[PDB]
């Protein structure tokens, strides 16, 4: 039901066109400024050619305001469990020595556990010192020595990536349809741009856009939810913290790589004799997953999930007074000589008058070829412009208004014979 | 030695579905190798601090 | 927090039917100890004793 809202025609400054062989093509190579449309409407931006009936259209469609994130720090964590192993060897067997295990170091290989093999994860070599002699288990009557080789390991099946927010930026998803028919659905927020098929779009002027992100952490599950911390960003992983150990990629938590960073003096260590117990004091990142999982309740702005991208937004009300930027890069814009004529009927009349919604209204277009319809009323303030084809639909877009009993006869066209139309209906007075 | 935090541990004697038991423990927020799986804990406000002097 | 990881559980129906008697019933309600309870469970087959109420 919703379609053009602010249409206004382009400057001759910008805008040149040339004549080659009933064919009139028009190029478009500048920066144009046009009030943004509401909740629905659109920024729709009339061009016109050399006569009358050469009259295309821009919709720039509106969905919803929505407070987008920027990130900036990421990791990637998750929960492990420590997979040890053990082999007591006695003195004077092997690399069995008193000064080589009792000065031995993390990352020193050692010829005991040389069969396992090289893997690049998170490994650690360990030695202890147990009891010698023919009453432990030995020759030598030297206490025997024990070999540790510790590696960590992924126990669950999936990952997390804890990222944080510095600014909720006002992105504004805005899609474009093109001259041609193509459909292009982008975002703009604060001032990034973007590129289309026609140039280049921008937001210009924004209103809202809240700070205060810094103190707040969020958590990225690849098929469970979002989640929220009250607990602003850890920078280096300090020892007995949520996110001691951080890699940088999915696959370095999935697989438990050797370039993920950890904090040392992690892993424990119980001997007795034969039998080995290793554990860690890793804090399991479900706890408070769970625990704070969105949607929640933050001073007042609802928190969820972002569609299309991948991102955290954020709802908040109000109306909208932005303005958007619209830059052209050389783009030709034709359109045929003879267009085909059509017929329009008044069907029904229901909005709001001196609204920023705009009311909406819907006629139906009565033709037997493709082309555009082109409608004023008689001073040239308002403008209708509606796609036509062959059979009978019924377009709708927003028409605005400044008096409740809306009586203003109409000129509607589709290849450069106007003809009357009346139109009526009463609104409401809102803002 | 010494002991700077106490982490409070719970013993538990996992027993199994075919009927295998297995006794095994959980600290903080720690985990252990089961048959079945792991186990870990996720909730735990019970500690003494101030043990540095000891 | 029981995390389970692919573990194969296999288990034969039709089991046998058992006849069990009420014993004794002591303890307390509403608390974290909770009460206890004991059945004379008399069966000739190995399975188990599901048992609810109304």
């Amino acid at each position: 039901d919703p379609g053009c809202s602010e249409l206004i025609q382009a400057s001759s400054r910008i805008t040149t066109c040339s004549t080659e062989g009933v064919n009139t093509k028009c190029r478009l190579s500048g920066t144009a400024l046009i009030r943004a449309g509401s909740v629905g409407a659109e920024a729709c931006l009339m061009l016109k050619g050399v006569k009358e009936d050469q009259t295309k259209f821009l919709k720039i469609k509106t969905v919803s305001s929505e407070l987008s994130c920027r990130e900036g720090q990421s990791y990637w964590t998750g929960s492990f469990s420590p997979k040890c192993l053990s082999s007591r060897r006695c003195h004077l067997v092997g690399e069995c020595h008193v000064n080589r295990c009792l000065s031995w170091r993390d990352n020193e290989t050692s010829a005991e556990f040389s069969f396992v093999g090289e893997s690049t994860t998170m490994r650690e070599n360990k030695c202890f010192e147990q009891c010698g002699g023919w009453g432990c288990g030995c020759f030598n009557v030297n206490p025997s020595c024990l070999f540790v080789h510790t590696y960590l390991q992924s126990v669950r099946k999936e990952a997390l990536r804890v990222f944080n927010c510095i600014d909720w930026v006002h992105k504004l998803t805005l899609e474009i349809t093109d001259f041609d028919g193509s459909v292009s659905t982008i975002d703009l927020g604060a001032s990034s741009s973007r590129f289309t098929n026609w140039g280049s779009v921008s937001l210009s002027l924004d209103a809202e856009g809240i700070s205060g992100s810094n103190s707040f952490s969020f958590i990225e599950s690849p098929g469970k939810g979002y989640a929220i911390v009250d607990e602003p960003f850890s920078e280096i992983p300090r020892q007995g913290f949520l996110g001691e150990i951080r890699c940088n990629s999915e696959s370095s938590v999935l697989s438990a790589h050797e370039s993920c960073l950890r904090a040392p003096n992690l892993i424990s260590y119980k001997p007795m004799i034969d039998q080995l117990e290793c554990t860690t004091n890793l804090i399991d990142p479900f706890v408070v997953f769970e625990r704070g999982s969105l949607p929640q309740t933050r001073n007042d702005k609802t928190f969820a999930a972002s569609k299309g991208n991948r991102g955290v937004q954020a709802f908040s009300k109000g109306s909208v007074q932005a303005d958007l930027t619209l830059m052209f890069d050389n783009f030709e814009v034709d359109f045929v000589g003879a267009a085909v004529s059509c017929d329009a009927a008044f069907l029904n009349l229901t909005g709001c008058y001196s609204c920023n919604a705009g009311a909406r209204v819907c006629l139906s277009i009565t033709s037997t070829g493709t082309g555009s319809l082109s409608a004023h009323n008689k001073d040239g303030s308002l403008h209708i412009v509606l796609p036509s084809e062959n059979g009978t639909k019924d377009q709708c877009q927003i028409l605005h208004f400044t008096v409740p009993e809306v009586e203003e006869e109409f000129m509607y066209s589709c290849d450069g014979d106007e003809r009357p139309l009346l139109v009526k209906g009463t609104l409401i007075a809102i803002d």
